[PDB]
């Protein structure tokens, strides 16, 4: 149903994509080890954010590793090209973990803005419905990327409506609670908002590729625009989120954060 099914692939295209997804995995999982080790320097009130991206990290990673294995499963070298065999490849599984990856990554931002009690609980709820809202209509959207490009654009459309509002909630929360944040991180927090704007735009480009580049190199650039997107929203976004919690932990009198900071 997907444009990955439509083309035969050069060995350079096939090996590049396999190498892309595998470099992927090395990185969610090596970042897995570092957010484990530093979690001990984070004060009780922030420690679930670090834990949180140890879940974003093992989630993409499994989609990611599952994608590389399905990729090699699906295609074999026949008469000079990689050709589709008995099993299919698709990106529909990256969507269901988008449903997944997101609660956490908005949850982990909210933990560091010092939301608590009823504002945390109600802000998260609206944030997971809205983002899930974006996830499921473009997942619904993407399924017609061969059969109905007009369905692409219109769910594309209905997904973009959600994104913008999601971004409006987050935006509002960040700029409203800037004042509560410690240790200089009120300037830091606004780099995160921007860093997270770039990552999440790469995904509708990444998704308009069947519309504007329905060929095998488009398939490549899709997967490419994914590794950036990914390493930035899960991985790079992640490390950003973890510096803030340690810095705030230190300004709150949490001694291990203070020794950890001073050590470097
Ligand atoms: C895993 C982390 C993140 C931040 C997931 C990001 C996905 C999006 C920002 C998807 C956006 C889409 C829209 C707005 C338009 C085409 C339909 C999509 C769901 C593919
Ligand atoms: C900011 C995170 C960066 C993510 C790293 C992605 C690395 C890809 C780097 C560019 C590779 C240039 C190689 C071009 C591939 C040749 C295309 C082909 O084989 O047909
Ligand atoms: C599967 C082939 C090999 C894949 C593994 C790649 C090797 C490791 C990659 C680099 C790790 C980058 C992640 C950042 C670690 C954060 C800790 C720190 O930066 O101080
Ligand atoms: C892969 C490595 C296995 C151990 C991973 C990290 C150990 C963390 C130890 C700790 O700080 O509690
Ligand atoms: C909540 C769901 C939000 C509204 C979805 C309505 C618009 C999408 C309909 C496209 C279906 C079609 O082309 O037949
Ligand atoms: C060229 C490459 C661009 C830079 C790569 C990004 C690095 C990892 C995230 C850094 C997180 C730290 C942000 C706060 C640092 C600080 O305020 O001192
Ligand atoms: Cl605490
Ligand atoms: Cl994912």
């Amino acid at each position: 149903k997907n444009i990955e099914s439509l083309f035969d692939y050069s060995a350079g295209q096939f090996e590049f994509i396999d190498h892309l997804l595998t470099m992927g995995v090395g990185v969610h999982f090596a970042a897995l080890i570092f957010f484990l080790v530093v979690s001990q320097f984070v004060a009780p009130k922030y420690r679930i954010a670090t834990a949180l991206s140890c879940i974003v990290m093992v989630s993409a990673g499994l989609i990611l590793n599952s994608q590389a294995v399905m990729w090699t499963d699906a295609y074999a070298y026949v008469d000079g090209s990689y050709q589709l065999q008995d099993l299919t490849f698709s990106n529909g599984y990256r969507y269901v973990n988008w449903m997944a990856t997101i609660p956490c990554l908005l949850l982990q931002l909210l933990i560091v803005l010092n939301l608590k009690g009823k504002e945390l609980f109600s802000t998260a709820t609206w944030l997971i419905l809205a983002a899930w809202g974006m996830i499921i209509t473009g997942y619904v959207g993407q399924l017609y990327e061969v059969d109905d490009i007009a369905q692409l654009m219109i769910w594309g459309a209905v997904s973009t409506a959600f994104f913008v509002v999601m971004n409006w909630i987050v935006g509002t929360k960040i700029f409203k609670n800037r004042a509560t944040m410690l240790g200089g991180t009120d300037s830091t927090i606004t780099k995160v908002f921007w860093l997270m704007m770039f990552a999440w735009t790469l995904y509708p480009i990444a998704y308009l590729v069947p519309a504007f580049m329905n060929n095998a190199d488009g398939v490549v650039l899709r997967q490419l625009l994914f590794t950036i997107a990914d390493i930035s929203s899960k991985v790079i976004y992640g490390l950003m989120i973890t510096y803030i919690a340690i810095q705030q932990s230190a300004a709150a009198g949490y001694v291990p954060a203070q020794q950890a900071l001073g050590r470097i």
